[PDB]
């Protein structure tokens, strides 16, 4: 039924002058991915001309969905003045005071153009705060390509280092791993290196490793190991920050040292953020001599995507924060008995407007539960769906009901195919 | 006679929500800088009202000047279409043909947010490829803030190992610095290191250490030692490329490996790029099952920063290219004249729309020759003109003959004023 050719034939340019036809590691599939050319509200055409709603929402940075209007005139006028200037703006000011007032701890903010670059910058403020050389992070955790946080990155529960090729045993032998909402085993590792611990760099909802939350009891193990050892308390929120109107950690019942943000905070144009305490954010001061730790950046705080931010953040009313949970809920609801009536053991988890679809048991005529997810998110494309390969999806705010009932009968329908074709 | 209160207010915001007031160390100036509102053609008009004539133009970002009609218009219309997808575009097919296109060695590219971001993944590649730890760069030349290449960045001329404030031993003692332009020092280096040398990373005409180019005679002794040893040479190009139509290696008749781009690439919008040979650039390809370095990022060939570049490159034509070319040797023929007549020993270097001013011996009143720069970037703003407080400038394509023969007489005032204030 699914008609590819002109996404195809852009492929076949793409190989010639991209490595693999590929620009993003993410968005490749097999034997290529789905092209799309434009998107308007929760809905994407593709270059085949095919419109499909989107439930994933770029990696979940498109909070407020595609081309929402109000964001479209902000963008476009901020352009129509300077895409970026070597000189401070008045809309960096006005976009910090909006981002500070999301939460007590965020009282200093600089911005990046990615989530890649805050959490680096991140981690560097608490090297350059503690001048301790090591990190720990959750085994199985994404952070990015940054080579100290592209570490056991991968999903896996494992607390043996496993890193890139290339990586080398002196980038990687100062990145220690701590196993998620495990505070015994946590603190083992933590206390081993307490003398050498610049920061704990956690996320508070990491989607790699299922999408569950932290525990009360885990965050409080942290907090009071951070208090004791003088470690830096980093909440890496590019992801996670949607789940709570104050961010993850406050909707947790705990408070970071440092919190990185990205994604929704712009919802669409690129941008990163390291938000935190005064103290951990004065190795950057430049008006007392020379910082601790210099940032610079050709697009940081550029107008357009301060102007981005500022719509974001005006957009994300506490009515439209509650409005997408009540319909996250629904969704992750919907797709609960969908598996159930399919007799599948596969979970639902998330919070908010987050969820994912965590495949455990292959059905019959699958190698793994990763290719029957993988089967049923094509599946999705083809009954006009948009997800992710492996079960992660989200709600925008453009959506309504008929979005979501629409989505739960895509859903059921293709389960149905998935484990036909399986038994074929 | 320069007035600054509007400046001076949103300063004092900024430091309630900022460190310092500040996101980007490059833009700060004690005890605030100049915010800016809009750009026009050539000109900035700041938060005060003052229009002035941009002689650094984002830190030699914005080749084409400020909200070039023709940038505006294409990146308005890809904003309308959506800001960032999950799924690649046509658009980033089309750009990675027409950045291929400029040079020989451009085979295969991948996009970045950032040059710094860029130049990250070009070392990661070279560590993938080679699995080799060990990189060799230039002592003093900056290469943004990723750890690796944030050590001897500063534009000393020392090969003794100096990093920021908490880069670990574990990061430091992987980076060698080699000596520019001296190929039997930089030689007696590499050779040391060859076993355990991933890549050379270079910058052919890098501004940190005077804006001179790279000699035929240290680029002979970098590329056969590569070719020799198996590291990969690396030229990174994020503000260099500007100096020839198909970049600063080959307008030096030399060949790299993998180059890094950003700032004119698209002229505005966030952006870098890795460009290189198929089999250096094949660790990303993703299309023979798990690529060798998984290198994502959530705005990596964004519709908007390709139409930017795809504008920018389109306005790039061999007569731009040649104008501003012309205007950059008047421009530094002129400020030769004028610190001659001044009775300074100063030099001016660059190539092309590139220019320095390198203050030799402090005047009269100046505590280094560093403060009687900063000074003059000072007065230079009261005259009309912003360059770097350092002396970097460059022309932009709105520029004629006429706004060169403006800063040429602003430039000449501008050092009375600075002298006679030294001598008050
Ligand atoms: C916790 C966290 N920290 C940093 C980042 C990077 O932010 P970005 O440079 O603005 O994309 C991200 C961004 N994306 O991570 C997940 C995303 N990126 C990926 O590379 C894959 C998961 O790992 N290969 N799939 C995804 O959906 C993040 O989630
Ligand atoms: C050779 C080279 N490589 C990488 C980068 C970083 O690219 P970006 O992240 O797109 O800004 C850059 C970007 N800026 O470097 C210069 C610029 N950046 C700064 O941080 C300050 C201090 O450094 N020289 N002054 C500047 O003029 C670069 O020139």
């Amino acid at each position: 039924a699914m008609i590819t050719e002109k996404s195809a034939a852009l492929y076949a340019r793409a190989v010639e002058v991209m490595p693999g036809g590929n620009s993003r590691t993410a968005v490749y599939s097999s034997p290529y991915p789905v092209y799309v050319r434009s998107g308007s509200g929760a809905r994407v055409t593709d270059v085949d001309g095919v419109e499909r709603i989107d439930f994933l929402n770029n990696s979940t940075t498109l909070i407020h969905g595609h081309a929402h209007p109000e964001m479209v005139e902000a963008i476009a006028a901020a352009v129509g003045h300077g895409t970026s200037f070597g000189m401070p703006t008045p809309v960096e000011v006005e976009y910090a005071e909006a981002l500070s007032a999301r939460n007590e701890t965020f009282e200093h903010v600089r911005f990046t153009s990615s989530g890649t670059e805050a959490v680096m910058m991140a981690v560097q403020a608490a090297r350059a705060y503690t001048e301790r050389p090591k990190i720990a992070k959750i085994a199985g955790a994404y952070h990015g390509a940054y080579d100290a946080v592209a570490v056991n990155n991968d999903g896996s529960g494992n607390l043996i280092s496993h890193a890139v090729t290339g990586n080398p045993e002196g980038v990687v032998a100062n990145t220690v791993v701590i196993p998620f909402n495990d505070p015994e085993g946590s603190l083992e590792v933590l206390r081993r290196h307490a003398d050498d611990l610049a920061c704990v760099l956690i996320d508070p909802v990491p989607w790699r490793i299922g999408l569950l939350p932290a525990s009360k009891e885990w965050l409080d193990a942290l907090r009071e190991f951070c208090d004791a050892s003088g470690a830096v308390l980093i909440s890496d929120e590019v992801g996670s920050y949607r789940v709570g109107y104050h961010g993850a950690m406050q909707l947790l019942g705990a408070e970071a040292d440092i919190t990185v943000m990205g994604k929704v905070i712009a919802a669409g144009m690129p941008i990163g953020a390291v938000a935190g305490r005064r103290r951990f954010m004065s190795v950057f001061d430049p008006s007392k001599g020379k910082p601790a730790l210099p940032h610079s950046g050709s697009y940081n705080a550029n107008p357009v995507s301060m102007s981005s931010g500022i719509a974001s953040l005006r957009l994300l009313t506490p009515q439209a924060h509650e409005r997408i949970g009540q319909l996250g809920e629904q969704a992750r609801g919907s797709m609960r008995t969908a598996l159930g009536e399919a007799g599948l053991d596969w979970e639902v988890n998330g919070l908010g407007s987050l969820f994912r679809v965590v495949a455990n048991s292959a059905p019959a005529g699958y190698d793994s539960a990763a290719a029957a997810m993988k089967a049923l998110y094509w599946k999705l494309l083809e009954n006009g769906i948009h997800i992710g390969d492996s079960g992660l999806g989200c709600i925008s705010t453009p959506m309504g009901e008929e979005e979501i009932a629409e989505y739960a009968v895509a859903f059921a329908k293709s389960l149905g195919q998935v484990l036909a074709e399986g038994r074929a």
